[PDB]
């Protein structure tokens, strides 16, 4: 399906493609039901934690966001006591062009920049939007208390085919060449196109879809 | 310039696959004035003759049809006695998308299905659609008169032929990042100097421009 096809392709490119940090996979033979692992960024209060957290994939992936939530308990503004996210690119500001990989990245982002007018957990974000100070050394203390313990040719015509495709492959599937166009100059191929209503990198709505040849 | 580029360009593709019927190149050190010989096809009474002919390219090829010209005397309703060819491609027909080497295999194919439509010698091809052997004789007779004087890993090179599908096919040397509403696409610097699309023919309506 096209949902397990594009699974197989973000492994793929995590696997060639490895984050320094993070990291994310099949459980087991359950291609749609992940485990991914975060480490505490570097300048965050989080800093030497590992944090895991589970990933369910919709089987109209990614036409509709995954299911993320955190198994290990961390002290945070938007991530309640049984791990969920509250996170605009979960819901609203989902689009298929997305990958775990982002997500993940964007989860670190958050846990760097709570969001603490959209609270999961109102006494978290009273403290961090109040004594910043306080907020920190509780986020380390519960970090702490939970989250420790003939070849050169070879290989330009790769780089030389590789950078084409990143340029002109469909943004969604990662799959098929952008055969189909918007008005706001961004494209996909026709299959993922014609099952959209916004382009999924700028959001616009798609006045029309020009079918290329 | 875009025009030295492109002759360049097509000068070295026609090095990697030459055609087989024809042969072209520059004279000497001028690359917008080239000789060219063709085989007289087997399919034609030409079949045994090579004819040469001169190529011009203009300052502003190839948004500008080459000028090509027969210096071998040839029998045919649409080659006239000064070497002129009466052939669409070579100028309503012409895209700046076409190559010497499409131009080539157009006069092969010209020699092979002459048109009698609106011809350039009325009296050739009145013999053509009355007496076609006698035409078939005089165009032989002409012939004989002017006309006789690794892989292993190249999949990779056989993949790239994807650039034929992201490519402009006017520079062939920067992508397509700018779209017509017929569904075809150029670069920008080939687009904008266009009034139709180099594929289809239809008017350029608009111009869009990819991200
Ligand atoms: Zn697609
Ligand atoms: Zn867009
Ligand atoms: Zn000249
Ligand atoms: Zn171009
Ligand atoms: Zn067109």
């Amino acid at each position: 399906s096209m949902a397990l096809k594009r699974i197989h392709k973000e492994l793929n490119d995590l696997a060639r493609d490895p984050p320094a940090q993070c990291s994310a996979g099949p459980v087991g033979d359950d291609m749609f039901h992940w485990q991914a692992t975060i480490m505490g960024p570097n300048d965050s209060p989080y800093q030497g934690g590992v944090f895991f957290l589970t990933i369910h994939f919709p089987t109209d992936y990614p036409f509709k966001p995954p299911k993320v939530a955190f198994t290990t308990r961390i002290y945070h503004p938007n991530i309640n006591s049984n791990g969920s996210i509250c996170l605009d690119i979960l819901r609203s500001q989902w689009s298929p062009a997305l990958t775990i990989s982002k997500v993940l990245l964007s989860i670190c982002s958050l846990l760097c920049d709570p969001n603490p007018d959209d609270p999961l957990v109102p006494e978290i974000a009273r403290i961090y939007k109040t004594d910043r100070e306080k907020y920190n050394r509780i986020a380390r203390e519960w970090t702490q208390k939970y989250a420790m313990g003939v070849n050169a040719d070879v290989q330009k015509l790769q780089q030389q085919l590789q950078d084409i495709k990143e340029q002109t492959m469909c943004p969604v599937c990662l799959d098929r060449l952008k055969n189909m166009i918007f008005l706001c100059g961004h494209g996909t191929c026709q299959l993922c196109g014609d099952r959209m209503s916004e382009c999924p990198i700028c959001r616009k709505a798609i006045e029309r879809r020009i079918l290329l040849y």
